[PDB]
Formats: C-alpha cells, structure tokens, sequence
C-alpha cells in the first residue's frame, strides 16, 4: 500500500496517479515521489516503480543508469521492483522493444507491464499488485546450486522448467496461514546478475546446493563466502554414496539432509519449509 515513483522527466507519475482518483480513499493504499532526514526514512517504507517512455529511449538507457543502483542498493530485502513502459496508446511512437525492455526487466528480476496513463491500464496494473499483496505478503529469494544434473529433479515440484535456455528464475508459494513467497534461483543466474547488480545476495537468504556421489563444493562455496555469512543454509543429498559423516565435515559450515528422487514429497516440504519458515521467525523485528 506504501508505492514511490521514479524515472526522468518526458513522463510519469504526476499523470500516472492523476487517474488515481479512481484508485484512491477495504484495501488501503499510499503513494508519494522520492525526490528531511526523518523523512528520508518513509522513503524506504515502500512496498516497491520505476518507468520510462517508449518514445524516449533516452528514458530508457537511463533507467539502465541512471535509476536503478539507488533502487537496488538502498532497498531492504524487502519489497519488490517493478518496470514500467508508460504511452503505449503511442505504440506507432515506440522506438523501444519490448522483448529486451522485459528481458532485461527479467535479468534484474523485476516485475514488468506496458501501459497507458491516459485509460484502460493502470487500474488493471494496480489491480494486480493489490491482488499480490493479498495473494501472498511479499517474496523471499532463495539460490539453490546450478550443478549439471540434479537441480532439475530437485525443482519439479514448483510447473517444471527449456524454458529459461540459461537462467531458471522458478516460484514457488505455499504456506500456513500466512501464505508468504518462495524464488528459487540457479547458479547460472546469480554471475549473470551480478553483471546487472553486484551483490543480489543482499536479497537472498537461504543457500540450497544439491549433491549425489563426487563433489569438493569448496570453490562454490568460497566464491559464495563473499556476499553472505548472514544467510542461511542446506547441503542436500540427490541422486560409493550416502554415507553422512563426509557430509557434516563440508556440512561443518550448514545442516545437511540426504533423500533421492520422488521421497522427496517429504524432503523438499520438509527442508524447504522448514528454514523458510525460519526466516519469518528467526529475524524478526
Ligand atoms: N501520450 C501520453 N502522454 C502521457 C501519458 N502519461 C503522461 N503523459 C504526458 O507526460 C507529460 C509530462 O510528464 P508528467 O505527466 O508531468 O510526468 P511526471 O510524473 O510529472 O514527471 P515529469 O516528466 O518530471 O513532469 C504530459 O504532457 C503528459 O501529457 C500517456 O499515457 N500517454
């Protein structure tokens, strides 16, 4: 209920929630522009927007620069970032693809739609916020090890992903009765955001690193030594093996847990679950 605006000036906000009188006063909501040092502290109280015009591709190239480093820098692990092209009632006018506008929308894992400020739209976009407000609380972002074989097998009870030819970027959410949200991610994907954002792993909580029969983990492990110890951790067994004293030597650092296959109707429900729901009570404040 708590939204801020962002973006340079050809367009924005100022005609964006104009047409908030329709959405304005059930379900609350609160909406003010960034732009004193107490009240530089509501500026991080957000729930989540940045825009840009699909007429200016200067907008654009500068929500690449110029907007994003605050956004994703100062945010706490909380809330959420949304992309949003505005015009698009000026479709003849864009000189700005979509495909790429969203798919660099997807490598900074953000949220995207294309709308118009002057009708239909908008109400719609609100729409679906409010109804992921009530959906689900917010998301926690979880990275699981991208390893060649077992990951796959591991992420099958998500909608089994081929999709994503590179990088997963897969959800999950069940819950009680809280109903919160789960992101698992690859290890392809966590270098290739750092190119986008160095240290993500501000947004991600708990560690996941899958495992069968050969594996050191030690360079995983330490290249992965930088951006947590906050975190939170599990070493998982999948698939000359199975044999649990090896494992809590690497383990040393974290919990482990061993299972194979289709028992893991259990396993996954339990490991997952288990430190998720840590993460609501553990820190908590
Ligand atoms: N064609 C079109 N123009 C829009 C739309 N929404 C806003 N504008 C135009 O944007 C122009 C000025 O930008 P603002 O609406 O003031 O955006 P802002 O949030 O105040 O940010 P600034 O650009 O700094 O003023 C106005 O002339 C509006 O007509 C839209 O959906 N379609």
């Amino acid at each position: 209920i708590r939204l801020l605006v962002v973006g340079s000036s050809g367009v924005g906000k100022t005609t964006l929630c104009d047409c908030f009188f329709e959405s304005h006063q059930r379900i609350s909501i609160s909406d003010i522009v960034g732009k004193f040092y107490a009240c530089d502290n509501p500026y991080d109280g957000y729930d989540a927007l940045v825009m840009y015009d699909i007429t200016e591709l200067k907008s654009f190239t500068d929500l690449k620069t110029m907007w994003l480093p605050d956004i994703f820098l100062y945010c706490n692990i909380d809330t959420q970032i949304i992309i949003i092209g505005n015009k698009k009632d000026q479709e003849i006018d864009r000189i700005i693809t979509r495909k790429e506008a969203e798919q660099f929308a997807q490598d900074r894992l953000c949220q995207f739609y294309e709308i118009s400020t002057k009708d239909d739209s908008c109400q719609l976009l609100f729409d679906c916020i409010s109804r992921d407000f009530l959906q689900c609380d917010i998301k926690i972002r979880m990275l699981m090890v991208g390893d060649q074989n077992v990951g796959k097998t591991t992420f099958i009870r998500k909608a089994l992903q081929t999709g994503h030819d590179f990088m997963n970027a897969i959800t999950t959410r069940f819950e009680m009765k809280i109903k919160y949200e789960i992101i698992m991610i690859d290890w392809g994907f966590y270098n290739k955001l750092l190119q986008t954002n160095p240290a993500i792993s501000r947004t991600i909580e708990a560690i996941l690193i899958v495992y069968d029969i050969t594996n050191e983990e030690s360079f995983q492990n330490i290249h992965r030594k930088y951006y947590p110890l906050i975190n939170n951790k599990f070493s998982d067994v999948a698939g000359k093996t199975d044999l649990e004293a090896q494992r809590k030597i690497t383990m040393g650092d974290a919990l482990t847990l061993a299972d194979w296959l289709g028992y893991k109707y259990v396993e996954m429900s339990s490991k997952d679950t288990e430190d998720h729901s840590s993460i609501i009570k553990a820190l908590a404040h």
